[PDB]
């Protein structure tokens, strides 16, 4: 039975990324990574903004590597572990339900190379025991996501759910994940840790692949920008939203009930989004067909907001965090009022 874990999620509205922040590479060793990709430093007021619009739920990415000494401790520099811990404690400030990553390791040291295994395992587990103390007397709304997107970069199926070695060495490493957090205790215990597919990949072939811990406190992460050339910019890629693509949504989400959903497996969407193409109303309607799709089951999510929405860029951006407003508020309401 893994009811507890369901029962947490179902206290989530729907929930927001704070991209392009804390997972920065730039900075070097430095709290300054934090503003390196151009977003100011996180306030109180930004989380507590994101939370008073209906995201009473944050997801936190947090790039390592750089902030890391050298193997086999890993040790996390003291000063970046803090600055973590401060910005999960504004969500915390504010009782919402947080996730808390590991993220563009993959730039660094997480090359899913299955020859790689041991030094892989032991240093995603030497990185988590340190997470875990840190975090351990924080209460069940605090979720650990152990990897990101985990792939190699450059592969030929890097996007496509990577290759079967590639998807049995992601397995060994959510168990060294999971390991590394439960040997830690008191609250770690039974924290929600949520593992994850090759690249968050969700085609049949690699949710096929995925190994189910018997661990009864987990959830399984995907990332679903779908359809992508609706959501992302790309030669192929489209701007309208009238409904026909639906399918798309469907049948991709139709392999996540027949291998997690109705095997009783939590899952939860931590990145989706659609990039703003001077189509408001268009992304309001998807909004309507892909979160009304995740409703059916419960099934949560959490947008990506990077921030950006004037500049050049990835448009995902939904918080102006300078100003404390909105960029689009037809686009923030259609995410916020999904269960209305
Ligand atoms: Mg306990």
């Amino acid at each position: 039975d893994r009811s507890r874990v369901f029962d947490i999620l179902s206290n989530i509205n729907i929930g927001w990324n704070l991209g392009n922040t804390l997972d920065a590479t730039g900075g070097g060793n430095s709290v300054n990574a934090e503003t390196s990709w151009g977003n100011p430093k996180t306030t109180q007021e930004i989380v507590d903004t994101v939370n008073d619009r209906g995201f009473n739920a944050i997801r936190i990415p947090v790039t390592f590597a750089n902030h890391l000494g050298p193997a086999p401790e890993y040790t996390i520099s003291a000063d970046w572990l803090a600055r973590v811990k401060e910005v999960v404690d504004y969500a915390v400030n504010d009782g919402m339900y947080i996730i808390l990553d590991t993220h563009h390791e993959t730039n660094y040291w997480l090359k899913t190379d299955p020859n790689n295994e041991a030094a892989l395992c032991e240093e995603l587990a030497a990185i988590w025991k340190q997470l875990a103390e840190a975090f351990k007397d924080y209460d069940e709304k605090l979720m650990f996501e152990g990897m990101n997107e985990p792939r190699m970069a450059g592969s030929a199926k890097e996007w496509s759910g990577g290759t079967p070695a590639e998807r049995k060495l992601i397995n060994a490493m959510n168990k060294a994940f999971i390991d590394a957090v439960r040997a830690t205790g008191g609250n770690n215990a039974d924290r929600v840790l949520i593992i994850c597919t090759y690249g968050h990949n969700s085609d049949e072939p690699t949710l096929k692949d995925l190994e189910i811990p018997s661990d009864p406190n987990i959830a399984v992460a995907l990332h679903t920008y779908t359809p992508y050339f609706f959501t992302y910019v790309a030669d192929g890629s489209y701007s309208v939203w009238n409904g026909s693509k639906k399918n798309d949504i469907t049948w991709q989400y139709n392999n996540i009930k027949k291998y997690l959903i109705d095997k009783g497996i939590p899952v939860v969407i931590t990145e989706t989004g659609a990039q703003f193409k001077e189509n408001t109303e268009d992304i309001v309607r998807w909004i309507g067909d892909y979160v009304g799709t995740l409703d059916q089951d419960g099934v949560k999510c959490f947008i990506w907001d990077n921030n950006i929405y004037h500049g050049n860029g990835e448009k995902f951006g939904l918080l102006n965090r300078s100003l404390l407003k909105w960029y689009n508020d037809d686009i923030v309401d259609a995410y916020v009022n999904h269960a209305a």
